[PDB]
C-alpha cells in the first residue's frame, strides 16, 4: 500500500524515528482510537533501533517493542493540542506504533510531536558483566517533531 | 546461541503455529528493574524462551526469524513421576543477544528428568491488527494458549 511520510526519519538517542500516514485502517480488537469511517488518516511512527541500539542489545534495524508512544498535533498559530495514544500492531509491511487520526482542527498546517517513553517495569535489561548491557533507557521521553506537515485532505 | 555468552539447549527447537520456539538456559543474571524472578545467587539458571515468527507468520504481517513480542509465557516444570508443578512467569527483556522472555529459575525437586512446558498466550487487547483488505493481514492470533513441551530434560545442576 501507499504511505506518505509526515517528514524526513529522526535519530534520537539509540532510535530511528520515522512517521508516515496514509488512509484509516480497521483494527482488531479496535485500541483506543478512532473508527475508519471516523478519521481522517492512519498516523504511525516506525520505530527501529539505530547502531548505537547495540548498547541495549538491539541489533541495527529491529523494531524497538514496549515503548509507549503518543502523538501531540497542533495547528501551527493554536492555542489547542490535541493528544493521540499511539499503539503498537501489525500491519502487512510490519509492526509499528500507530493510530487512527482525526485532525480536529480541519485542513492546514501543523506541528507534530512523537512523544516516545522508554518501557519503564514491563521490561528488564539484563546487566551483569556476562550477560548483560551497559545501555540504559531515557528518563525523560524522546520528543520528534516535524513542524510544517500540511493536512491536505484524503488523498487516497 | 548468544555470540557473547554460553547457552544452553532445554531440547529441540519447536515450531508451533506461526511461532518458532527455543528454550535455553544459562548461569542466573543480574535483572534491571529486578522483576518478579529470584535473585541472582538465590537461583539455579536463567531460563529463556527465544519466540520468532516462522514462514507462516506473514500471515500476520511479521517477517520470518523476527522476534514476537507483546505475548505472555509462563513456564511449567514438572519432574517426571511427580505432581507437583512448578509455574515460572516470565518477562521480556534485553541481554547482550536481544530481547527474550525469561526469568531466573530454582528447580525446586532437584537434579533429575523434569518435563518442561511453555506456555504462551496471544497479545489479546496489548498489540493490534490490521485487518481492512488494502493494508491488513489475512490471519488471526490463536485464541487457546500455544503449549510447547519437552518431555526429558535433564537438570544435572550447572554447566558452567
Ligand atoms: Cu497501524
Ligand atoms: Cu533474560
Ligand atoms: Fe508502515
Ligand atoms: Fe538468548
Amino acid at each position: 500500500f501507499d504511505e506518505f511520510p509526515i517528514g524526513d526519519e529522526q535519530d534520537a538517542g539509540i532510535l530511528t524515528v520515522a512517521g508516515v500516514y496514509f488512509q484509516p485502517v480497521d483494527m482488531e480488537p479496535a485500541g483506543n482510537s478512532l473508527s475508519k469511517n471516523e478519521a481522517d488518516c492512519h498516523m504511525e511512527a516506525d520505530i527501529s533501533a539505530n547502531e548505537k541500539g547495540a548498547t541495549l542489545g538491539y541489533g541495527a534495524g529491529d523494531f524497538v517493542p514496549y515503548l509507549h508512544v503518543k502523538a501531540y498535533i497542533q495547528k501551527v498559530g493554536s492555542s489547542k493540542v490535541q493528544e493521540v495514544a499511539f499503539m503498537p500492531m501489525n500491519a502487512s509491511d510490519g509492526p509499528h506504533y500507530g493510530a487512527n487520526v482525526k485532525f480536529e482542527e480541519g485542513l492546514g498546517k501543523y506541528n507534530i510531536k512523537f512523544e516516545i517513553k522508554a518501557p519503564g517495569n514491563d521490561y528488564l535489561l539484563h546487566v551483569d558483566k556476562e550477560t548483560g548491557v551497559t545501555g540504559r533507557f531515557w528518563t525523560e521521553p524522546i520528543v520528534v517533531e516535524w513542524k510544517d506537515f500540511e493536512w491536505t485532505g484524503p488523498q487516497w
